C-alpha cells in the first residue's frame, strides 16, 4: 500500500524525427503484412489523449505523487471516449490482423469500444466490471463498480444466485485472474508479432508476456514515448504518440478506423471482414 | 366452424395513466436487464397499428361478428408494414436480448420483418407459407398462399419431390405443428422472464405458454389493452398500446429501432450485435 | 357531415395496375404536380378516418366509437407518408394540401414551406399576438383556438392557442392562400384518402382542371367529385403509392423519427425519364 | 507454346432482339427462384466491359493473333474495377442464391471484388496470386506476381518456411490445381441449375463441368454472345451483354447490385443475408 | 477525320508517380479547374473510342469494325467519371466540357449546370420549338437533330429531336459559350482522353494558356497539343484519376445507377491543403 | 497572464443533472444561441488548458512545463466538438466564438462562415497583401504573425504569414465585429471551458446580457463573470454536453476525419420542441 514498490517514475520521453518516425512506421507495417499472429499489448498511454492520466509517465499518477502533487482527470471514466488507438485496434481484429489484444488497463475503454471480448485479456480489471464470488458469472455494468480491491460493491448476482458481486481491480498483493493469464500467455507464446503500445513493461508478469514472443523467433516491436524494461530485446522501437503511429499505420494498411457509436459490449468476435491484399514486400 | 368457441370478444380497454404507465415501463426494462433468458409471445394486437384487426378487442373479427357487424381493414396483407414492435423484436434479437419468439399471428408479418425463422415458433401458422406434405419443405412465398386449413395450394415441390403444396393455416380442430409447439415450450420452460404482447391468452396450448415459465420462479409480464386470461398470474401488467410501451422500453435500454428493407426472409439468426452496459440497478 | 359508410371499391389487380402506371406517365409528363390527402392516408397507422365503414362520423352515426390503434404521438407514417418526402425531395412534387390535424406530414419531416394544413396539426400552437409557430413533441391540449395555458418566448409573452379549426372558423388564410396558387398551377393534381366533402378544401383539386390540369382522385369509397377526374384508383394508398414508386425507380426512405423541417433543401438526383409517346 | 490448339476464335456474335431477350431474363429469373443449389460458371466475356479483352471474341487476344494484330487493353490488371456482373455475383452468394463459383478467369477480379475465396474455384490460377512449393501457403498480392506458367517470383515464404513462391498461372501442359477442380466438380455434380456467363465452354475439363449439372436432370442455363461448345445441351441460351442480364436478373430477384470498396480480400464466407421472398410461380 | 491509330505512349511508373504528384500541386494551387474530357474516359466501360488502336474510325480505315462490351444502357460510369463526381462536389471543379455523346457523365449524377456536352448526348431530346430538355432512360432512337417522333409535353406538342451533331452542325451556341468562359478563366485546365483534333472543342483548353493559366494532358497517345502543355501524363486515366484522388485525400463515390442532377449542391468539406513551397 | 491554478469545483451528480435540465429549456427557448469556447473544450483529447491545474501558465509558475498527449496534427475533436457541428447543423446555434489557436474547430468540419478564431488558427496562413486565407493540414511553422516563407498562389506571390496573435496585437477586426454582433443579439450565451479573463474575448458573452439575454458559465473552475451568470455548471464539458444532447435528442456525429467546410449548409430536420409551461 504504502511499501509497493512503484518502478521507475518521470523518465524523460523521446521523440524520434520525422523522418525516421515515418520509415519506422514503415517497417511496422512491413512486420505486420508478414505475420502470422499479431498480439497487441496495451498499457495506460493509449488512453492519455483521452484525459485520463498514465502512472509513469512525466505527468502521472505515481510521477505526481512521488513530486507530491496530483494527477489532473480531463474526463470522468465514464464519459471518456475510446482513442483513435483504441478504435484502430477494433479495426485490426475486424479484418483478422490482430489475434489477441492484452491489457494492464483499468480504465473499460477498450469494451466499451466494442471490442470482442473473446480475443481480450484484462490482466489487472475493468472498473466496470463486477463478478460473482459463487457463480463466477461477470457483469459489465455503464457506470464504475464503486469499489477496488476485489471488495464487495453490495449488488447481487442474477443468474437464473444472489452470490455477492466483487469488483474485480486487482490490489498489489493479489495474483492476476488466471483466465485472463493463461490466455495472454498462450498468445503471446505462439505470436510471431508482439506489439507494445504505451506500456513500461515494468509490472511482472503482464509486461514481460511480450518477451515470450521472442521464442521461436518472434518479433518485438515497442510503441512508447519513455524508455521501457524491455528496450534491449524490441527488434523495433518506435518513439512518438501512439495516435499518430497507429493513424499512420491504418494508413499504409489502408484501413479505415471505424467511427465510435458510444459504449457498447460485445463477447464474442464476429466473422472476419474483407481486407485489402498485401504489397509484395522483399 | 359455426360450433367454434370464440371466447370472451370485446372487454373494456383500460389504459394506465401516464405515470403509472412510465413507471411500468421502467421497471420492465429491470427485468430486462436482470434476466438470463428472455421469451416474447405476441397475438393480434401487435399488428392493429398496421391496419389489420384483431379477434378479441373493440373492433375485432369475432366482436364484430358478434354484433352482426365487420371487421375493417386498412392494408392487404401483401402492403402491410411490421409496426415499431415487431422492428423493436428484431433488433432485441440481435443484440442478445431476446432468446425465442412465440407468435400466434398468421400475418407473416414477423418473417417479412426480416426475424430469424430459427427463433420463431409460428403456432397458428403463415399465410404466406406453403409446406409440402412429401418432403416437409417450407416455402415463403411474396403473397398470400390462396387456401386456409391445411388445403392443397394447387402449386408443386421444386426440391432437388413434386409434392402437393399445401397452406399452414390451422383450422380449429387442427393440432399445432409439433416443431413450432416443442421449441416454444422448451424456451417457456427455459425463460426466466416471459413478456406477453397483444395477446388475450385465450387459445390453448399458445396462450398457456407463457405460465410454463412461472415454473422454477420465472417471471410474466403481460402488455395488453384488455384483461387476459393469465391476467393474476403476471408480476406486471401493461395496460397501453403496445408501441408506446415498446418504443419507450428500447429508449430506456439504449437501442434504436431498426430500419425496414422491405419484405425480407432470414432463415438463421446472424452473429449477435453489440450492446450497451447494463445499469447498476439494485 | 355528408355521407358517411358509403360502400368501399376495390379496382381488381390487373385493373389496379394498368391504372398506377397511367399515374407513373401523368407523374413523368407533368411539371407541378400538387398532391391533395385526407384522413384515408393515416389508416394503416392505426388512426381511424370519419367517413370511411368504421370512421369517426360513421361510427357516431351507428352509436359505435372510431377505434385508435395507437396514440397521436406514438403513430408513425405510414409508406404513402414516406413516398411524398421522397417525392418531394427528387422535385416530383411542387406542394401538399392536407386535411389531416394529426402532425403526421411534419412528424416525417416533410418541409413545412411546401405543405398547407388547412385545419391545424395537433402538435402545433401559435402565438395570438407574434403569430409565431411551435411545434411540439406532444399534442397540444386544446381543441378550437383555444388558450393553450402556455406563453410565447420569442425574444412577447403572448397568448399560446391551438390551431385546430372548430366547424364554424375560417381556414388559416396564409395555407389556404398557398394551396389555392398551388392548385391552380399545377397541371396535375393527385387526391388521396380524401372523400372531398368539406369546402373550401375539397374543391382546391377542381381548380386544376380549370386551366386543363389532369386530375387524379385515390379513394376506396366514392367521392364527390368522382365525376370530374381522368383516373379514379381504388384501392388501398399504400399499395398504390409503392407500386407508383417502382415505376418511378424511387425508394421509399427511413423515418429518423419526428422530425421538424421548416424549408425544403435543394432537390436530389432522379432517374431519368422513361420514352412515352 | 505455338502448337497449342487455341480453339475456335471470332465466331459471329448473336443478339437476341428485346422482348425475346426480356422474356429469357424472366425465365432465368424463375429457374434460380425454383433452384436448391445453383452454380455459376465465368470466363473471359464478364470483364470484357471492364477493359480487358477476352481470348476467342471477335478483338479477341487469339482471334487477333490469328488475323496478325493485337488485343487492346483499356485498363491495368491493378487498375481494373469488378463489373456489375462480378459485383451481382457477390450479392447473390451473400443472400444464399450462389452455392459455388467457378472461374477460368486469371484476372483476379471476383476475389478483389470481396467474393468469398472458400466458394470460389480459380480453376487456370490468378495473376496476383503466388503460392509457397513447399507449405502451399497462398498469399493475394496488391500487384501483379510478374511470372507466368508456375515460375519462382522471387519472394520467400513468410509463413511464421522460407519456400519459394511461384505464380499460379497454368501454361498450356499444365494439369488444373487439384482442389480447385475437386471443389468445382462437387459443385457441379450437386447443383440442379448451372449457369454459364461470357464462357465459350472450348477447354476442358474447365467448360465441360456444367455439363455434369445435366446428370440427374439438373438444367444448364448459357449466357454468352458468341456460340459455345454446349449450345445443343442448354435448357437456355441467352445472346446479350452479360450486365444487361444480370442487371435485369438483380431487378427481377428484388436485389440491389452492391457497391464496390475497392480491392479487397475475404477468404472465408460471411452467414446469409435476408432475402426477398420468392414468387408463387406455377 | 485526321491522325488515327498513332502508337501508344506508357510513361514509366516512377515518371508516373512523380508527374501525378505534380497534377496534385496545381489542383492544389488553383483557383479554377475546368476538365475537358473525351473518348479515352469512357473505352473502360466497354465503349470504344475513335482514334485510338481499336477506335472507330481507326478500325473503318482497317475494313475492321469498333467493339462494343456493353449497350449504351447497360454501361456503367468509370472510377475517372465518379471521381469528376466527386470532384464538383467538394469545390474543387469549376466547370466539365465534355465531346462525348454517350450519356455517362449526365447518368452518373454530375450537375447539369456544370457541364458543357458539346456534341451532344444520346439519352437527350430537346423541343424543336420551346427548346425544353428531356433525359431519357434510353437512348433516342435518331442522330443528327432529327424528328424521334415523340411530341413536347411542356405545360406545346413540339417536335422533339435528337441533339447528336453531324458533322457539318454547329455547337450549342449555350453550352459552348459557357465552355469558352469556362476555359478563359481557369488558372488550370486538364484534358482526359481526347485526342484534341476537332475544333473548336480540342482548342478550347489552349484558351485557359492565354492569361497565365496552365495545361495538363493526360492521354495515351499523342494529342493535338502537346506543344502547348505544361505536363502530358501517359496513361491510362483511371490509374491517373487514383492515385490523384488518393494524393487528393478524397473517396471515390459509389454509383447509385442512372441519376439526373440538374443542379450543383451545395459544396461538401474537404481535405486541408498542404504546405507545398 | 491572471490567476492560475485556482481549485476545481464539482457540482454533485442531481445538481449536475437538473442544471443541464435547466440548459435544455434555455436552448429550447432561445431564438439565437453563441456559444464562446476556450481551451477547456480541448484538454480531453490531449492539448492542456493555460490557467488549470496543469496549465501552460500554472505550470510554468511553478517550473513545470504543460504536457500533450497528441500533437496539434493528430488531435481528434472532443465529444464537445463535435456535439457544436450538429448543433449548428440543425440551426441550434447562431454562432460561434473561440479563443482556441489548436485548430479543432475547423477540421471538425464546423463552418467557418459561422465561426470567429479570435486568436488564431495554428494551421492558418493568410496573405499579407490579398488577405487571402490557407487552411493547411499541418501547423503554419511560425507564431506571432510572421513570415512563413510561403508564397501567395492566388490567380499575387504575397508573404503569407500566421494568424498567431502574440500578447501586443489586435484582434481580426473581421471575426471580431461579427463576435461582438453576434453576441449582441444573442438572448443566450453559453461559455465552455474558459475563465473569461482576457479582453476582449471574455466580455463578449457579458454583450448577451445587455438585453436581456441569459448567459451560462460551464467551467471547473471559477470564472471571472460567475457573478453575472444565470447558470453556472461545474463539470466536465464532455459530460454536459453529452447530457445536453440527448435531452435535445441529438446524435453525435462521427467525425470524417480533418474537414473544411467554409460555408454553412442548408439546416437539418430537428425533433420537435417539448410543452415548457
Ligand atoms: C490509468 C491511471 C489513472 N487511474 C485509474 O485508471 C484508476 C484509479 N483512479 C482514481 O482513483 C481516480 N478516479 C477518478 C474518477 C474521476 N475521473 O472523476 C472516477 O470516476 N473514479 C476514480 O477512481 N485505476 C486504479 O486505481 C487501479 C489500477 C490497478 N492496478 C492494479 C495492479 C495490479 C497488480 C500490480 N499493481 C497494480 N490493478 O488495478
Ligand atoms: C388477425 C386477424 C385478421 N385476420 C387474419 O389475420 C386472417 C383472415 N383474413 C381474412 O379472411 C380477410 N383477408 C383479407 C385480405 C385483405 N386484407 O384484403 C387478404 O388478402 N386475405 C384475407 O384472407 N387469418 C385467418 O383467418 C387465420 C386465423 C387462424 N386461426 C388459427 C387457429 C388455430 C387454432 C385454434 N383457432 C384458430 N390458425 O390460423
Ligand atoms: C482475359 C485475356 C486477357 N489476358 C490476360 O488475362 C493475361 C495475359 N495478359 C498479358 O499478357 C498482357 N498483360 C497486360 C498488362 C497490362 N494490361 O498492362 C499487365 O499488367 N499484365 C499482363 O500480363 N492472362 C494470361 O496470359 C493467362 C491465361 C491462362 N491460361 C491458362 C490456361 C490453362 C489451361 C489451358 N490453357 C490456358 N492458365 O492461365
Ligand atoms: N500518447 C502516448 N503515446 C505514446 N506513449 C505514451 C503516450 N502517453 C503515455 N505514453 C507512455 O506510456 C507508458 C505508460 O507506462 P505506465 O504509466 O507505467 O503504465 P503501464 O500500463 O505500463 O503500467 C502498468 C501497471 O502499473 C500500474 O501500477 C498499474 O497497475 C498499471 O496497470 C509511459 O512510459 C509513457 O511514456
Ligand atoms: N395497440 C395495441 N396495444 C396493446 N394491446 C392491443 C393493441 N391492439 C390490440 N390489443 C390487444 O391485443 C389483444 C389481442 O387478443 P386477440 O384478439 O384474442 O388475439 P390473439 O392473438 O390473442 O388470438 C389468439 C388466436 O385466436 C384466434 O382465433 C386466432 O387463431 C388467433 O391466432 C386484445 O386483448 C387487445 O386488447
Ligand atoms: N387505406 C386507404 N386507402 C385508400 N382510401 C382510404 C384508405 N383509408 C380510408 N380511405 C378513404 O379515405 C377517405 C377519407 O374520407 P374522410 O373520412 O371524409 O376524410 P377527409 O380528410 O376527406 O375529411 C375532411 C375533413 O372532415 C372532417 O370534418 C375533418 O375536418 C377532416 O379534415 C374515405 O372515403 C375512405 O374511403
Ligand atoms: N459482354 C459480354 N457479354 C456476353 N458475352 C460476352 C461478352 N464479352 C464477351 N463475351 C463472350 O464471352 C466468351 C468468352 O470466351 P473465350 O474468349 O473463349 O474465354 P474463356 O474464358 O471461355 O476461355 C477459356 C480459357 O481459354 C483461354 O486459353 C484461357 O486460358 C481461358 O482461361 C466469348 O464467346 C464472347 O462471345
Ligand atoms: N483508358 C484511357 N486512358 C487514357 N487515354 C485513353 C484511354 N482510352 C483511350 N485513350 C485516348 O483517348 C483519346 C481519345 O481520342 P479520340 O478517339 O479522338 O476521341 P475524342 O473525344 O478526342 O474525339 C472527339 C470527337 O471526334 C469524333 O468525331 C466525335 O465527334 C468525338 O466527340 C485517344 O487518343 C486515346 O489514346
Ligand atoms: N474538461 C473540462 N471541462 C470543463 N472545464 C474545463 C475542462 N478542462 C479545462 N476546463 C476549464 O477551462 C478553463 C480554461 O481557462 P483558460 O486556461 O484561461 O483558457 P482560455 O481559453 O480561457 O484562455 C484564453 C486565452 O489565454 C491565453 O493567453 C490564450 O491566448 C488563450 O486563448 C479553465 O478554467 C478550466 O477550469
Ligand atoms: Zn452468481
Ligand atoms: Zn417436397
Ligand atoms: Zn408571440
Ligand atoms: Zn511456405
Ligand atoms: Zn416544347
Ligand atoms: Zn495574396
Amino acid at each position: 500500500p504504502f511499501t509497493a514498490d512503484k518502478g521507475k517514475c518521470g523518465l524523460p520521453e523521446i521523440f524520434d524525427p520525422p523522418e525516421e518516425l515515418e520509415r519506422k512506421v514503415w517497417e511496422l507495417a512491413r512486420l505486420v503484412w508478414q505475420s502470422s499472429s499479431v498480439v497487441f499489448h496495451t498499457g495506460a498511454g493509449i488512453s492519455t489523449a483521452s484525459g485520463i492520466p498514465d502512472f509513469r509517465g512525466p505527468h502521472g499518477v505515481w510521477t505526481m505523487e512521488e513530486r507530491g502533487l496530483a494527477p489532473k482527470f480531463d474526463t470522468t471514466f465514464e464519459s471518456a471516449r475510446p482513442t483513435q488507438t483504441h478504435m484502430a485496434l477494433v479495426q485490426l481484429e475486424r479484418v483478422g490482423l490482430l489475434r489477441f489484444l492484452v491489457s494492464q488497463n483499468v480504465d473499460g475503454l477498450h469494451v466499451r469500444s466494442g471490442f470482442p471480448r473473446d480475443k481480450l485479456a484484462e490482466l489487472h480489471g475493468n472498473m466496470f466490471v463486477e463478478e460473482c464470488a459463487k457463480c463466477k458469472t461477470q457483469y459489465v455494468r455503464d457506470t464504475v463498480v464503486g469499489t477496488m480491491g476485489l471488495k464487495a460493491t453490495g449488488r447481487l448476482c442474477t443468474v437464473a444466485c444472489r452470490g455477492e458481486l466483487r469488483d474485480t481491480i486487482l490490489d498489489w498483493e493479489d495474483s492476476l485472474p488466471d483466465r485472463d493469464l493463461a490466455l495472454a500467455d498462450e498468445a503471446s507464446r505462439n505470436a510471431d508479432l508482439s506489439i507494445t503500445l504505451g506500456t513500461s513493461l515494468q509490472i511482472r508478469p503482464s509486461g514481460n508476456l511480450p518477451l515470450a514472443t521472442k521464442r521461436r523467433g518472434g518479433r518485438l516491436v515497442i510503441v512508447n514515448l519513455q524508455p521501457t524494461k524491455h528496450d534491449r530485446h524490441a527488434d523495433l522501437r518506435i518513439h512518438g504518440y501512439v495516435d499518430e503511429v497507429m493513424t499512420r499505420l491504418m494508413k499504409h494498411l489502408g484501413l479505415e478506423i471505424p467511427a465510435w457509436d458510444g459504449p457498447r459490449v460485445l463477447e464474442r468476435a464476429l466473422p472476419p471482414l474483407p481486407r485489402p491484399p498485401t504489397p509484395k514486400l522483399e
